[PDB]
């Protein structure tokens, strides 16, 4: 778009729109958009330090930053996501309309202890889309940088870094460069703006329930099986302890041995950790307990890992020490903050499908019984998939990650990003922004060097981001009512979801989606 | 082609996630040896315990020898240390097997 | 409205107006705390207001003359309604509106 120096290039598209089976949010905030490196490209590595091989890394830092709106406090309000969690079954992306308009740079100069801040109104932001994902993809991993839970926020755009192939803090021959000044790019003085708009492919719909059933409680418990199962290898109702066969078919005073259809969802076990810090061993075994997987000869914690229940019936105190999901709140610190700064997820709801994180799978035969060899069984820690097996993916949360991309692999089981979320073949594209570097004045002879010398300048402006979701309804036919998430009636000093009298803004719990029941 | 990525190294290097996770069960500057309960968010300086997304494939170990017979052991275990598949009572070497890396 | 005035299901609407912030020179490197560093800034512009009011006649078969609002003819050091030397609006008294009169 063209316009004048005096003239908005864009308005405040901010609001939630539900018609029929779907919901569109617009959510637009303003943004800072620093200079970066010095508009150099870096090489960074692990060099130096020492770190554990475990996490020597090589890679770059880029002069451009990137747009990030995947969580979902940057389109839904909690009042919003209380209307999805409360009435819907399930909801996914569908579309999505993004927009960078009013754009101001400016000029910083820097005398003696004064700083001045004018606008420099020839000056250019660039733009651009990844939209063949040419370039390495680092949203879906959880970074921060993303649009504020508070419209009225301001927020700092994240700096765009990648990584590639490292040995140790070396490199190799197949690690890869990249120049944002490659793609071409939209260049906008304050007067242009910059629009895109993407589709979302076909994925299923986010499970926004629970199961009222369990998978071992399916059958009728008022009508025996007609199957039967081997009862006794000991006779009853002998005056020894005599051999036997007996069999006896399926009772509801029996559902434990009842033959049955399905199996548990697929478990990889955590170790358990509880709450309260008296009842864990005296040691640090976050690492040397951890689970792990093990890449290239380095080890990686798995986090969250495979969806698993976090606690069993009334064992609320635990969790899986690498297999839920934890939000900081805005006081914690960046390392080794208490219990209390942070907050814990519980994706206890899906006991129902899956196994207990912190537990085995079952049990297994491990040799032949007879009369000479007692009979034996081991536990089982990791089950791949077996045919059978029914689960419920890992639960979503406003304050958690919306999408990730599915990597370009010869093969994937299942992909949803283990964080929670749509695994997209193709996902919403990367959004690169940087600041045309402005050259400061020249010397008056000639010289090939590369040139260092340049205003000092940062940018500021909007953006807008719109997207459809479509609602999959509730068609319950529980006459009960169901649990519905809600605000605590009661009195206290603080609303939820608020600003307090300083004027931030804190999200006080998590909230996930499953909340309806449908039958299993 | 190859992957000019690997799945440890997909994040951003320069920028903290807001995951956190479970960092000490004992406590930093502590005289003794108490337990505790200590939090830190996803860093650069720790790739190694950031929250991720995806998990390598699957594996099946087979044994490792060297092209130098020196370092290799004493005796023919190209069976008995082979990683084989059980068929009708009928036992048969897995090879290829899985597709896994040959060397770190 | 017990204040005076006309009662209204859908009053006029509020009329909301802010200032957009505008950031000064963020950090060289990343920061995701929020935004405290910000221009001074203040705005000025002109509003204008125009309302159709309604009239209702006075049909009065009062023969005598009616009690009129009236500035009070004889001299003074002020007008009311008006200035003073030092440029001072000033509203000397309230007035309100029922003068003319009617049968009940
Ligand atoms: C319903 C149930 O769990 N039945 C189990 C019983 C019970 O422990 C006893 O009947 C206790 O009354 O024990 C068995 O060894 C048996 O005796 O056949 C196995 C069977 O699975
Ligand atoms: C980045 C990394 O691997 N951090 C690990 C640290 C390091 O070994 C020490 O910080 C060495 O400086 O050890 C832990 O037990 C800890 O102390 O929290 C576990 C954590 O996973
Ligand atoms: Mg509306």
């Amino acid at each position: 778009g063209a316009d004048g120096v005096g003239n908005a290039s864009g308005n405040w598209h901010c609001d939630s729109t539900w018609l029929g089976d779907r919901v569109i949010t617009t959510s637009t905030r303003t943004w800072a958009l620093p200079t970066y490196n010095n508009h150099l490209y870096k090489q960074i590595s692990s060099a130096s330090t020492g770190a554990s091989n475990d996490n020597h890394y090589f890679g770059y830092s880029t002069p451009w930053g990137y747009f990030d709106f995947n969580r979902f406090h940057c389109h839904f309000s909690p009042r919003d996501w209380q209307r999805l969690i409360n009435n819907n079954w399930g909801f996914r992306p569908k579309r999505l309309n993004f927009k960078l308009f009013n754009i101001q740079v400016k000029e910083v100069t820097t005398n003696d202890g004064v700083t001045t801040i004018a606008n420099n109104l020839t000056s250019t932001v660039q733009v651009f889309s990844d939209s063949e994902y040419q370039l390495p993809y680092v949203l879906g991993s959880a970074h921060q940088g993303c649009l504020p839970p508070f419209p009225a926020d301001v927020f700092m755009i994240p700096q765009y870094g990648y990584l590639t192939l490292n040995n140790g803090s070396q490199a190799v021959g197949r690690s890869s460069f990249y120049c944002l000044e490659y793609f071409p790019s939209q260049m906008l003085r304050t007067g242009n703006n910059f629009t895109f708009s993407y589709t979302f492919e076909e994925v299923p719909f986010h499970s926004s329930y629970a199961h009222s059933q369990s998978l071992d409680r399916l059958m009728n418990p008022l009508i025996d099986q007609y199957l039967y199962y081997l009862n006794r290898t000991q006779n009853q109702s002998g005056s020894a302890q005599n051999k036997d066969l007996l069999f006896s078919r399926g009772s509801p005073a029996g559902m434990s041995v009842q033959p049955k259809n399905w199996l548990p969802g697929p478990c990889y076990r955590q170790q358990r950790v509880s709450k309260t810090k008296t009842d864990n061993n005296n040691s640090n075994f976050t690492w040397t307990g951890a689970s792990k997987y093990n890449l290239n000869g380095r080890e990686s914690i798995i986090n969250p890992g495979t969806a698993m229940a976090s606690h069993k019936d009334d064992e609320d105190k635990f969790f899986p020490m690498s297999g839920v999901m934890i939000f900081g709140k805005e006081s914690a610190g960046a390392s080794n903050t208490a219990l209390d700064n942070v907050m814990i997820t519980d994706e206890e709801e899906i006991k129902a499908t899956n196994p207990v994180a912190t537990e085995r799978f079952g049990t297994v035969a491990v040799n032949f019984q007879s009369s000479s060899t007692d009979p034996a069984t081991g536990d089982v820690h990791a089950m791949g998939a077996l045919p059978g097996m029914v689960w419920q993916d890992r639960d979503v949360y406003l304050q958690g990650p919306i999408w990730a991309k599915i990597p370009h692999t010869d093969g994937h089981f299942h992909p949803s990003p283990l964080m929670g979320g749509f695994g997209l073949k193709n996902p919403p594209p990367q959004i690169l922004i940087k600041n045309t570097p402005v050259p400061a004045n020249p010397p008056a002879e000639f010289s090939a060097t590369k040139f260092a010398s340049f205003i000092t300048q940062y940018s500021t402006g909007q953006v807008s981001v719109e997207i459809e979701w479509e609602l999959q309804k509730e068609n319950s036919k529980r006459w009960n009512p169901e649990v519905q998430y809600t605000s605590n009636y009661a009195k206290s000093a603080n609303v939820d979801f608020t600003v307090d009298n300083n004027g931030l803004y804190t999200e006080p719990r998590p909230i996930g989606t499953r909340y309806l029941t449908r039958p299993l």
